[PDB]
């Protein structure tokens, strides 16, 4: 959460949107799936440009995530905590950033963090759509160059 000092405005906004996505589905946790939904919803950063560059539809990503996770049965108004794997995505995102010389990270690194996490809904969707780690890293390098 000191972590969020190294997130850009848009990446912070993705995390706010993730919490909204969880509420919209009556999920009482913010999982990898919700971070990905937030990311595609925001739709205007480097992550979104990376997906579109690869021929992956943002609408397709939402449909695949929403199909897997469906609807919860825990409406809440409280703070919605992150799942342990969602917290790991955030940590991983910072390290994806540092590997490319970015201390302050935008949405491209949340995308890479999602994928690097490997095991959750987000990674499963993205890998199945062809956004695997090596390919998205290459895309992001291209969009950051230089």
């Amino acid at each position: 959460q000191a972590m969020f000092e190294r997130f850009t405005d848009r990446a912070r906004r993705v995390i706010v949107l993730a919490q909204e996505e969880a509420r919209m589905l009556n999920h009482n946790y913010i999982g990898t799936e919700h971070i990905l939904l937030g990311l595609i919803h925001e739709g205007e950063g480097v992550a979104a440009k990376a997906l579109e560059s690869m021929g992956i539809s943002l609408d397709a990503v939402r449909q695949e995530v929403e199909e897997i996770i469906g609807q919860g049965s825990q409406p809440t108004t409280g703070h919605i905590p992150f799942t342990p794997r969602a917290k790991k995505v955030l940590e991983l995102s910072l390290r994806e950033g540092l590997q490319m010389g970015h201390k302050y990270i935008g949405t491209e690194f949340l995308l890479l963090g999602l994928i690097r996490e490997g095991e959750g809904v987000a990674a499963q969707v993205l890998v199945k759509l062809g956004a695997d780690l090596p390919r998205v890293r290459q895309q992001v390098i291209q969009l950051l160059s230089g």
